[PDB]
């Protein structure tokens, strides 16, 4: 009886197994544009993606993955809130089961149809694992999907989803460049929070994107043709697998713009 986003094991549930989840520096939250803060300290935003060296495309249940080989500094984020450089290790969404939700972040509680992680490590730490104990352990860069046009440099993903529909499926997903799934702004808010998956470590810094990226419905709909299960086991459509705003505390949002 693992987590997951079902009725009886969904976010309101995840507390019992990781208590963490009624902590000080949860995520995502609701975004209130007209509290967050501009602040003038927050350096310019740098995503060197140019090297990136993607190696595959994995469902893990929760989710999809596209993995990158994080072994060397050649896909970093840097500046920004961030004090040294953070290296790129995989990216992954969270949608919904209909256009009108999805997102985890909210903007003045509106919600995307999905949104995209970027997730970044600090490379003091050496690696992911060690990483994810720190307070400021990793960066992630959150990107708002809308249902418009269609993002061209996302359909190399879509169209591999057919071969990992079921949970442990892998496939090889070599030289995709994420820089394709990138808004022309990378004007941001950002604030310190946590994982939004368990265990709901508090070791994130992040960076929400201003600017959605628009996709088109036919590219979400083949999201929502993945699934949660395994091969042979019962369908279970991997939709909605977004956790809800968290409450703020005491916490500021800072805005790098005005
Ligand atoms: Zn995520």
């Amino acid at each position: 009886h693992h987590w997951g986003y079902g009725k009886h094991n969904g976010p309101e549930h995840w507390h019992k197994d990781f208590p963490i989840a009624k902590g000080e520096r949860q995520s995502p939250v609701d975004i209130d544009t007209h509290t967050a803060k501009y602040d003038p300290s927050l350096k310019p935003l740098s995503v060197s993606y140019d090297q990136a060296t993607s190696l595959r495309i994995l469902n893990l249940g929760a989710a999809f993955l596209v993995e990158f080989d994080d072994s060397q500094d050649k896909a970093v984020l840097k500046g920004g809130p961030l004090d040294g450089t953070y290296r790129l290790i995989q990216f992954h969404f969270h949608w919904g089961s209909l256009d009108g939700q999805g997102s985890e972040h909210t903007v003045d509680k509106k919600k995307y149809a999905a949104e995209l992680h970027l997730v970044h490590w600090n490379t003091k730490y050496g690696d992911f694992g060690k990483a994810v104990q720190q307070p400021d352990g990793l960066a992630v860069l959150g990107i708002f999907l809308k249902v418009g046009s269609a993002k061209p440099g996302l359909q190399k993903v879509v169209d591999v989803l057919d071969s990992i529909k079921t949970k442990g499926k892998s496939a090889d997903f070599t030289n995709f460049d994420p820089r394709g799934l990138l808004p022309e702004s990378l004007d941001y808010w950002t604030y310190p929070g946590s994982l939004t998956t368990p265990p709901l470590l508090e070791c994130v810094t992040w960076i929400v994107l201003k600017e959605p990226i628009s996709v088109s419905s036919e590219q979400v709909l083949k999201f929502r043709k993945l699934n949660f299960n395994g091969e042979g086991e019962p369908e279970e459509l991997m939709v909605d697998n977004w956790r809800p705003a968290q409450p703020l505390k005491n916490r500021q949002i800072k805005a790098s713009f005005k």
